């Protein structure tokens, strides 16, 4: 059963939040990758976020552009924490999607990433390092996963 | 006497800023009502005032929200009526993040959006007047006098 | 009888503009859009404007980029209500268009819309909303088109 | 003693920075003439002002104004003149928006602007004399005096 | 008692902000430590901190810092644990610096960000708390509790 | 004999000031195109505008981007007219060209136009209004420019 | 006692910031010299000290200068020293406009640029220093005490 | 032995930081390029600056964009001047790894210098400004590029 949620507002946000579902898949948790438009289909976002944490999902994460409200509605509908990833837009970069995004008054949290690919990477991360704290064996991997990094980096351009 | 403007707010920090739109419509003598509505803290509450506001008899939605702003955008998912946002100023970002969160929805589902601040809450009145004006000619009248004495009362040099 | 009117600057905002004409003819209201330049013709602007609710206009749409003075403009000229799309401009991706549009001062106002296609979009969106409220025919089309938007969302990925 | 130097703002709340270009040019001796034009509000004030503006006389126009300020654009719309902008420092946007909404004008219509501000309002006035200065000996000759004093009036070292 | 959250910023200056993440966690009944590390000035401090985190029982991290904001960012190049990142708001750019320096990460090493100033400070301990919440039904409970009083807290229209 | 100056910091500013020459070749205004360069030749610049009035110039034009110290040094050394063309930068998109020019303080005056074609061909039209005011036949053409850019406005989109 | 560092700053405003630099270089015991000078009201008194700058013993300058700030980059232009820029807070735009103006120099001619404001003029001064202090062994030797004084002198949690 | 380090975060920095390469090997100072990422190699990093000085190294530059903690962390374990090239990024064009290194404290300056390749060049001039005090050798082939620099700016465009 998926532990971990991956939703993004529309097929064009997949382009980004492909980096999320892969890194998912790398590590190995289990999860689900689904599209959930905040403003066409809000009764869909209501329904999913609301029912999160009873169907044993731990995490979510939630990629949008533009007036990105995606994940902040999310939030507001569950207690479980919320990973924000800001799409670049087409205008103004994902500054938009950025404000949008991170500004969350104080009451209901979401923990934002990046604009762009590294953002969705991270925010696959981030709830990677959170499972990690209760099950030992992904803790091992993602320690793996870290350490390659790490020791990956060349001394040198070419 | 039933309402058909909708004056919708984020908390009552946003009333100061939103207190103009109430009173312009006062002035107009048009029929609203005032409420506080959290688009985070109580979502439920929103959706249920938007999906129902058409029913109710509003004709017009005026949302008011600060930093990352998603009243007025969350209420026009839920609504067929024109919905128009005041950005309030915020205080990091002197309401920029409002307006970018309240201005750059996506085709589909719009929102009219005007001026950060009071000068914004005072137009989404105005607006929402020109709206109602369409069908009303006693505040379609009404409307061109007040426009009309604006004009008027602007002077030709200023005061030193 | 057009009932609503779409303007813009100049032809280069027709990219823009055109997805205000398409969605206008999609619920069938009735307009007519025209090339009108504040700046380089003023004088049309105002007569434009200045007659436009005696020609039977409900709602006026209008596009510019750059320094846009072209919504704000009309909107001194007519009680009809006003509606401005920032066109994307080269330099600052829109955000004067934006900032020239939106911040109208109190008296006078402008209902602006997003940066882009999707502004001209949601100009005829709204300006479809507005009418809707005094024509039952065209408020059912509206709907009709609002349900298919939600409905047609996927819920994954390709 | 009849004007050859407009300037103009739109509201009483813009004389605060304006009123350093006023002063500016009576230091010169520059004739010239101070009126409030309100682009929104006066449209029919603004279109006859700046069409009229060259068969008067007039051969510079200072325009200054805040938010979106289309005051100076639309007054270039309307004469031949050289039209100077100044854009008026705004309460949420520190001018930013009167910046982009004055300065940003396309091919074939220019406004020469100048910094936000009473900066800005200072240079207005000192373009205008630069430029009547073309033609007028004696007010070249008294704005070089001034430019001269300006730079001695400089100091060598701080004052701790 | 043994802390499970750790709370650090980059100076005193920054504890007028994080003290409302301090305050949050405290009515939680989670237990944390609150302490100063500056990442320029005490940076073989930061190393030692972040790297024994985790072998020290601390389970998510709440870091603050304004300006060339380096301390979350570092801190979670020498951790696996969660770290949490609050953008202080700075003087001149009003915590825009803060917040780039925060949020835009490369792929490889996450900060979630909250957002500028105690807004943020306290969406930091709530969110630890979501994610503490996971594993411990009681403060799981403790936690929607919480969220069920702020949402009936909210009044129906404003004081005028 | 020139009674306009066109100046550039680089070889690269002449894809947007060849529009400043352009119009003042079309009205037919005696004018010296020439690189001057703020930075890497200081001296150069200090010359070419502390000789400026006694060579018979009337107004300069100057367009720079970046840091754009070019317009406003120029008008430290003379009491002609200087007017700054903001040039489109790689990362900033002129926003850096535009706020370095257009900031002077009270006392040393710049003229500035918009970022990029648009502010070199108006550099060139205000110029042109500038000198209209003391030559008859100028002024004319000018009018006969103005006139023709109004009438040719398209009253629809294509 | 022959200065090896200059000062110079646009104006006395611009002292509240320079300043800073102004104190650190006396406690550090490096020779230096403070001065006005204005790239836009005296030019030619810009040109003279810059060109002259290495013949009279000068080894680095700190320039300061604020909104269309072009002191510290003309400086460059006609000395081979090395230049550093402090950007000096503006009233409307909060040194945004200062720092663009420093920062982005050409290739060939730069400026290493500090922090807006008080902390860049700071920084430009033991920025400074460590650049003599590869040479000077006694100010190497005084730049790691402070250095080191600096990281001591951070508290390990802050107070309530 | 080198007496410059050039240090970049990644492969994606060389197309930058190489214009910083080729004029250290043009004035003909010894130097050594590396990678070294903060967030990934955090240790390397810490080395890197701690040891510098013991190594002879005299000036530093630091190039990275995003989040460009590079040259800040590296500036808080040495005594050396580091100079701080930001990278341009995708998204925000380099604005956010210029305010990142720029807004250092007072206490750990960072030379920052323009963003993108001409940043890249002049720290490698500044750097060579600073060398130029001690050694005359280098001093002298230092006037020399700049005179050039000056002396071959044409006087009109093409």
């Amino acid at each position: 059963a998926p532990v971990v949620g991956i939703i993004m507002g529309s097929q064009s946000d997949w382009e980004t939040m492909r980096h999320a579902d892969a890194l998912l898949t790398e590590l190995e948790i289990p999860h689900e990758t689904l599209i959930v438009d905040a403003h066409r289909t809000p009764d869909r976002l209501a329904d999913y976020a609301r029912t999160a944490a009873e169907r044993g999902l731990n995490v979510i994460i939630a990629g949008a552009g533009g007036a990105a409200h995606l994940p902040g509605m999310c939030a507001a509908w569950t207690r479980l924490p919320v990973l924000g990833v800001p799409v670049e837009s087409r205008a103004l970069k994902g500054m938009d999607s950025l404000l949008s995004i991170v500004q969350m008054p104080g009451g209901v949290p979401v923990g934002t990433l990046a604009i762009g690919a590294s953002g969705a990477k991270n925010a696959a991360l981030l709830a990677a390092s959170i499972l990690a704290l209760y099950n030992p064996a992904l803790a091992a991997r993602l320690e793996t996963w870290r350490a390659l990094q790490t020791a990956s980096v060349p001394n040198s351009p070419i």
